[PDB]
């Protein structure tokens, strides 16, 4: 209602929205129920992430459910097996397929990347080689990236610097970084994305003060990077949610993040720069817009 904004990275398709933990049905499927309340706290836009084929196929056959609801296509580090699974050149051009049909609803190309602290799911070489054919969609769709970096800072600087007239540009989505990180991604025009996991150490907190406002913007990836109390930006939240432990109804969940939470992030961003939470939860929309809405 007063605030207004675009969750960049909001992982709508998880089984937890429908009530599902690790494969067992826990609670009723309450997905409404967590659309509403980031709706109602001033959630204009979803951008649903794909994070492999058949995931960017459920991501956009969710987001044609409603026109507040966008999507991404592309693969993760950490699912970059699939290309060689089969035929990586056919797996790329069922991606390419994919977005180039869907414009409009499909307003990224990712989530892609490199997460070299999750090796176990997929190892440097594939998660290296694989990060940069998707450079192949970027160039194709004319399609802003949705990027992750954990752990790779310099691996994802090369391919970024060798790639960057490849794509239209993009975020680099919860990010971690250091301060000289920050800037060297900025020098490249591209944006900072920050969510719960971008405030949880004191370091954390400094390094967004170093950029500006006009290089950010905002996301969840609920059901994920929930604000614990041991997290350093916690003291700075100002709304809290009814949560239950045990799911009831018009309550969170204990440790499932959801959209709405995305005004806690704001209020710590604001708090930590000291800046008026309206002025900069209006500047990360219009970031948001002017990259992945244009038109
Ligand atoms: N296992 C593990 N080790 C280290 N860091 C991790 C791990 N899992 C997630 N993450 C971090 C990586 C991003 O900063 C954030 C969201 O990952 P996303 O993939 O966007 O949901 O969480
Ligand atoms: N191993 C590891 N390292 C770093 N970040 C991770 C890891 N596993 C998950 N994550 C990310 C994504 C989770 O939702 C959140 C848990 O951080 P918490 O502080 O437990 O609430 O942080
Ligand atoms: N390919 C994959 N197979 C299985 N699980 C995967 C994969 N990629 C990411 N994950 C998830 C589960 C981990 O707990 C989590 C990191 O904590 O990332
Ligand atoms: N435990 C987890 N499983 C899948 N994706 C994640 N992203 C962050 N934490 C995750
Ligand atoms: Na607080
Ligand atoms: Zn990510
Ligand atoms: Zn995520």
């Amino acid at each position: 209602s007063r605030f207004k904004f675009i969750d960049i990275g909001i992982n709508l398709t998880d089984p937890m929205f429908r009530g599902i933990y690790r494969g067992v049905q826990k609670h009723q499927d309450d997905l409404q129920d967590v659309i509403g309340r980031a709706v109602e706290i001033g959630v204009k836009k979803f951008m649903i992430t794909g994070g492999n084929l058949q995931d960017s196929k459920d991501a956009l056959h969710l987001a044609q459910t409603n026109g507040m609801f966008f999507s991404t296509v592309g693969c993760h580090p950490t699912r970059c097996g699939e290309f060689e699974k089969n035929n990586p050149d056919l797996y790329l051009k069922e991606l390419l397929n994919l977005a180039e049909n869907n414009k409009g609803k499909v307003v990224a190309i990712g989530e892609c990347g490199l997460d070299f602290d999750r090796l176990q799911f997929c190892p440097k070489d594939t998660q290296l080689k694989y990060f940069e054919k998707q450079f192949e969609l970027s160039e194709q769709t004319k399609l802003p990236m949705f990027l992750h970096c954990r752990n790779s800072h310099a691996e994802f600087l090369d391919i970024m610097k060798r790639n960057r007239d490849r794509c239209v540009g993009g975020v680099v989505h919860s990010f971690d970084g250091t301060k000289e990180a920050a800037a060297a991604l900025i020098d490249l025009d591209l944006y900072i994305g920050f969510n719960g996991c971008s405030l949880k150490t004191e370091a954390n907190l400094e390094v967004l003060k170093s950029i500006p406002s006009e290089k950010l913007m905002i996301e969840t990836d609920a059901p994920w990077c929930g604000v614990k109390s041991t997290h350093a930006g916690s003291k700075y939240i100002r709304t809290a949610f009814p949560t239950k432990k045990k799911w009831e109804s018009g309550h969170c969940l204990k440790d499932r993040n959801e959209p709405c939470h995305i005004i806690q992030i704001l209020e710590i961003m604001s708090a930590v720069r000291d800046e008026d939470p309206l002025e900069l939860a209006n500047t990360l929309y219009n970031n948001t817009i002017k990259v992945f809405f244009p038109g």
